[PDB]
């Protein structure tokens, strides 16, 4: 069973915040996601949707605003593998979110929504989480 992991952020997140996600991509994984969302409602606007796609060998970044998706950005290749553990940082600055995978800077996603609207982090899909922490 895939069960979403939710972290409420009722005072939001400010520049200089680190979301640290550790887990395993299980053997039959298709894709999983890390979403920074504006509210608890299903289909909430998203400042960031980070979506490793093992099935298509891509990592997609997008936002959702006023109920519509933005233009996808892609990182280089896919630094995740079925059957292997990973660590991702998502780091908030004034300018955007930096994604770090393993020991490497991976992608910068410029803010599209104001960072102050973020209220929730949801991690789900085909992933077995070790831990999620927000600093």
């Amino acid at each position: 069973s895939n069960v979403p992991h939710k972290s409420s952020l009722p005072e939001g997140i400010r520049p200089g915040t680190v979301l640290r996600i550790r887990g395993l991509v299980p053997p039959n994984a298709s894709r999983f996601h890390v979403n920074l969302l504006c509210g608890e409602e299903q289909g909430s606007d998203a400042a960031l949707h980070f979506n490793p796609r093992l099935d298509t060998s891509e990592v997609v970044f997008n936002s959702k605003e006023q109920g519509s998706w933005g233009r996808e950005e892609r990182g280089p290749g896919v630094p995740f593998q079925r059957g292997q553990p990973f660590e991702v940082l998502i780091i908030a600055s004034d300018d955007g979110f930096k994604a770090v995978v393993g020991d490497a800077q991976y992608h910068h996603f410029r803010h599209r929504l104001p960072l102050a609207r973020v209220r929730l982090v949801e991690v789900g899909g085909d992933v077995q989480l070790d831990s999620v922490r927000i600093f």
